[PDB]
């Protein structure tokens, strides 16, 4: 329903979404940037949006990450609680691949995600007016 925001295990970032599109993690937790839309498109399908952004989370096909005024296909993610009660964000349409931060803070590139690591694993916080 309410609004939430994504923490990283890698590191300890919140995935953040500028108003220009690009997708970014901070540790600022105050930062508005950090306020996301996770909409249930489906069963265990999620959109994902930047609430001041206005920007939908995507993933492209060579692995980049950024946030598009449009929703569309590239903007579906299979949200999945794994077993350690993280939560993984894999694209439906790059279906090996996952939303993940390095631990710079950096997004990581779609293509060298892959179960196992920490980069992939995220915990939803929140809820809210």
């Amino acid at each position: 329903k309410d609004p939430k925001r994504l923490y990283c295990k890698n590191g300890g970032f919140f995935l953040r979404i500028h108003p220009d599109g690009r997708v970014d993690g901070v540790r600022e937790k105050s930062d508005p940037h950090i306020k996301l839309q996770l909409q249930a498109e489906e069963r265990g399908v999620v959109s994902i949006k930047g609430v001041c952004a206005n920007r939908y989370l995507a993933m492209k096909e060579d692995g980049r990450l950024l946030a598009s005024k449009c929703v569309t296909d590239e903007c579906f993610f299979f949200e999945r609680l794994e077993s350690n009660n993280y939560n993984t964000y894999r694209s439906r349409k790059y279906t090996s691949w996952y939303v993940a931060l390095k631990r710079t803070g950096q997004y990581k590139l779609g293509s060298k995600t892959g179960p196992g690591q920490k980069a992939i694993l995220f915990l939803p916080m929140s809820a809210k007016s």
